[PDB]
DNA sequence: AAAGCTATTATTAGCTT
DNA sequence: TAAGCTAATAATAGCTT
C-alpha cells in the first residue's frame, strides 16, 4: 500500500468497511487458491462487526464441518 | 515468485507440501490481521490431501461454529 | 536435503476523479 | 461519493547452498 500500516482494529467505521470488502475478497481468493495447488478441503466462516455472515468452503460446508467434529 | 504459475493441482507430492506450508502460514497471517484490522470473528478450518487437520478462529473454534448453525 | 534467499508477482492503503 | 488507480508493501516460486 501507500503507507504500512499497522495491524490494530481500524476505528473508521468508513475506512473499515472498505478495508474489510478489500481483504475478504483476498482471504477468500488465497483460501481458493490453496484448496486448489494443494488438495485440500477448506473451510473460512467470517462475521464482520456488524454480525453479518460470510463464508467460503472447497465443499458443502456442511460436510467440511462433521469431519472436523467427527475428527 | 520468481515465476507467475496457474492455479491447478501440484502433481508432485513434494512440491506439493512444500506450497501447501508456505501458503497455509499465508491465509492465518491474513485471517488473522483481517480479524483484528476489521474486528470480526473468523473461522478457519483446513485438511491437508493426507487429512491432517490445521485450524486458526479468533476464538475458541466451537464458538463460532455454535454461532454458524444458530444463524 | 531442507532451510533460507531474492527476483518476481500479488495485494493493498491512500489517493484521485 | 464510491469506483478505480498506483505507489508501495507483502507474499511467494524457484533457486541457492
Ligand atoms: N449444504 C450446504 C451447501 C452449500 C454451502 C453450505 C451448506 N451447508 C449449510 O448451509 C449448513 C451447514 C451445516 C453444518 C453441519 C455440521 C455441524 O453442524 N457442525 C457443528 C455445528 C455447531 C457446532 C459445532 C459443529
Amino acid at each position: 500500500g501507500r503507507k504500512k500500516i499497522q495491524i490494530t482494529r481500524i476505528m473508521d467505521e468508513r475506512n473499515r468497511q472498505v478495508t474489510f470488502t478489500k481483504r475478504k475478497f483476498g482471504l477468500m481468493k488465497k483460501a481458493y487458491e490453496l484448496s486448489v495447488l494443494c488438495d485440500c478441503e477448506i473451510a473460512l466462516i467470517i462475521f464482520n462487526s456488524s454480525n453479518k455472515l460470510f463464508q467460503y468452503a472447497s465443499t458443502d460446508m456442511d460436510k467440511v464441518l462433521l469431519k472436523y467434529t467427527a475428527y
